[PDB]
Order: C-alpha cells, then sequence, then structure tokens
C-alpha cells in the first residue's frame, strides 16, 4: 500500500514491498544502537504506480518476452527505448509528496543522501545500483529513476532471459539513506569469509567514504578479533581516500601521508566495533556482511547482508 517507510517503523515481512537491502536495514534500524543513518524506503509500490500502470511501457515490457537470447541488434534498441521511458517518466506529484512527509523531519532536502537500489531478491542483475551524494529533490527524482532504469540494459536482460526470471514481475524498491560525512568507513565479516569459521571477525577500515572501499579503489587496515582481542592488525598505506564534494560528486584525496600509515581504528575502537558487527551477529543468528562507518564517534551501520 504505501509508497514510503521509514526505517524503525518498517516490519516483516517488508521484503515483498521493500527489498532485501531495506529489509534488513530495517531490521538493524530495531535493535537501537546499532543507529542507522536516517531515511526512509521509496517502495516497489511507487515503481508499480510510477512504470506500473503504463501504456506504453507494458506494451513495451510484452514486445520483450517475444524475445530470445538471440534476437542481438533489437533488444539493443529495445533496451535503450524502455530506459529512456523510464526516465522520460514523472513520478507521480503524489508519491514525489509522500516522501517530502518522511523526509522532513529527518530532515528536509537538507542533508546529502545515498540512493540505493533495493532488491526483491534478497548478481550482473541491475539492482544493486548504489548512488552517492545526492542532494535536493528534484536531483533525487532522477536517481531514483535511473534505479529503475537499470533494470533495463541489455546486460540486466540477459541475465534475465538466461535464467528464465520474467520482466514483467521485475520490481524494484530504492533505498534512500541520509549519509554521513565520515572520520572512517570500512566492511566487517563475522566470519572468515574463506574458511566459513565464526570465531574469528574480519574488520576492514579506511578514511573516507564506505563505497570507495566496497567498490575496490582504495587501500585499507586489516584488524582481526577473536573473543574480544585483537589478534592480529594490518595497517595499510592508505595513499588515498575518497570524499563526498558540497557542490556535488566524490572528490578522490590524496592523504597526508603521515596519516597515511596511520592506524584507522583505534584498539579500543577495535573492539567496539567488533560486538557492534557481533551483537548485530546474534539477531539475524547466522553471519553479516556489515558495510559501516564512524561519524563524529558514532558506529553506523550502512547496510546488513548476509554470507555468502
Amino acid at each position: 500500500k504505501p509508497y514510503v517507510l521509514k526505517f524503525q517503523e518498517i516490519r516483516p515481512h517488508s521484503e515483498a514491498l521493500v527489498g532485501g537491502k531495506g529489509m534488513n536495514l530495517g531490521a538493524c534500524s530495531n535493535i537501537e544502537g546499532v543507529h542507522v543513518p536516517a531515511g526512509f524506503c521509496l517502495t516497489t509500490e511507487a515503481y508499480k504506480r510510477t512504470l506500473a500502470e503504463n501504456n506504453e511501457f507494458t506494451q513495451l515490457l510484452q514486445r520483450l518476452s517475444s524475445l530470445k537470447t538471440s534476437d542481438m541488434d533489437a533488444i539493443r534498441e529495445i533496451s535503450e527505448t524502455i530506459r529512456t521511458l523510464i526516465q522520460h517518466t514523472q513520478i507521480p506529484s503524489e508519491i514525489a509528496s509522500y516522501m517530502d512527509a518522511t523526509l522532513l523531519d529527518v530532515g528536509g532536502y537538507e542533508m546529502p543522501f545515498a540512493v540505493r537500489s533495493s532488491a526483491t531478491a534478497e548478481s550482473f542483475a541491475g539492482q544493486h545500483d548504489t548512488y552517492l551524494n545526492i542532494i535536493g529533490k528534484d536531483a533525487l527524482l532522477q536517481h531514483i529513476s535511473m534505479c529503475w532504469a537499470s533494470l533495463f540494459t541489455e546486460r540486466a536482460i540477459i541475465y534475465r532471459i538466461q535464467n528464465q526470471f520474467d520482466h514483467r514481475k521485475v520490481q524494484l524498491a530504492v533505498v534512500i539513506q541520509q549519509m554521513i560525512s565520515p572520520e572512517a568507513s570500512g566492511i566487517l565479516f563475522t566470519a572468515d569469509p574463506i574458511t566459513s569459521n565464526r570465531k574469528s571477525l574480519s574488520i576492514d577500515a579506511s578514511f573516507g567514504l564506505g563505497e570507495a572501499l566496497v567498490s575496490g579503489l582504495v587501500s585499507a587496515d586489516s584488524y582481526t578479533v577473536r573473543e574480544n582481542t585483537i589478534t592480529n592488525k594490518i595497517i595499510a598505506t592508505k595513499k588515498l581516500a575518497i570524499y563526498s564534494l558540497k557542490e556535488g560528486g566524490t572528490e578522490t584525496r590524496i592523504l597526508e601521508k603521515s596519516q597515511q600509515t596511520k592506524q584507522t581504528l583505534t584498539d579500543q575502537q577495535i573492539i567496539q566495533l567488533a560486538k557492534l558487527g557481533r551483537k548485530i551477529e546474534a539477531y539475524f543468528g547466522k553471519p553479516q556482511d556489515i558495510e559501516w562507518c564512524l561519524a563524529e564517534g558514532a558506529f553506523y551501520i550502512v547496510q546488513s547482508r548476509p554470507i555468502t
């Protein structure tokens, strides 16, 4: 029914409606805290109401399942067309208004948002778009539309025919977070990722935005924690780190290099983030994949997954 939901407010099964990522985030929102970046979660019924329930589009969609994997030179143009259509389609005022509603508490288009595609299927399908540091309403009405549009790239349209997913059922729910500015960023596996064994928690940790480490453009320390003790640290030479431009976009800075070799997290912050990553582990029961960041001395959970 709803178009937007606030993370704390949402309950299971919000997955049908808010996607896997939004599901996990809301779930995270609950322990408290375990603070989670403020935001909301635009629902699949925006996709449905916006593109769901349209006519150039639906027949276009139909034209597609008259497809094959081997009609190549066509689904290219065709893809371009669906895509342009998703772009050239306005988001109704009402949905647009409900955004402003919940958004004006946290609040306003004051802060810059992260716009993350949020899949239903809790690989190469286009349900992973992340878009950073988007400022103001008009601009995220645009990216919201770009996330939806990603679903109809040739690669995503290839991957869906290959695994016989059907497009008429493709829905995309967009998660919007207000981004805070990081002292540090990182990942945390609550399980040796190679051997699958639990008792060693692994943290990665750099300066600047989290996306830059996840996307692997940047170097990062590597601490290991085993029942409340630091069993290993690896301080990396962090030459680069990425930050968000007030004007907009992101910039890649070169670190002072005195701090290039500064241990990112304090041994005490390390044990701190350890418990946190393991408090979170408790609730899901199974082992997690925790993007995080460190603002003002607070640890926020940006995402949580499960492994594999």
